[PDB]
């Protein structure tokens, strides 16, 4: 939750618009609720924090914080490859470095399909 709040805070920090009081964050949170425990709590926080939270970004920003929000989460529950894989995709897709991912992770196997058919969009 902290982590999700300073990632919201810095993109308000960009735009007017974008600001994000803590209020509407903890009425999420509750949120989640009023619809492996710990984890099910976890995974339904990022839902319902995007879900509610990404109709007040552009599409630009919307796409940021999809990927911010996936890496968020993924880095700190999966293991150590997956987040290396995940970051040598955004460095290729960024233009700031190259690299090929280990791949033995059929999600990243899709991801670099997209990247090596210059399918940036998808």
């Amino acid at each position: 939750s902290v982590k999700i709040f300073s990632m919201l805070e810095k993109f308000g920090q960009f735009h007017w618009f974008y600001g994000i009081s803590i209020g509407q964050f903890l009425s999420c949170f509750k949120r989640v609720f009023i619809k492996t425990r710990v984890d099910e709590i976890l995974w339904l926080l990022y839902q319902e924090v995007y879900c509610q939270f990404s109709t007040a970004l552009d599409k630009k920003f919307k796409m940021i914080m999809a990927m911010t929000m996936f890496c968020l989460y993924k880095f700190d529950i999966e293991s150590e490859q997956y987040k290396e894989a995940v970051l040598t995709m955004i460095g290729v897709l960024s233009e700031s470095s190259d690299g090929v991912p280990k791949l033995t992770n059929d999600d990243l196997r899709y991801l670099w399909d997209y990247v090596t058919t210059k399918s940036y969009i998808s």
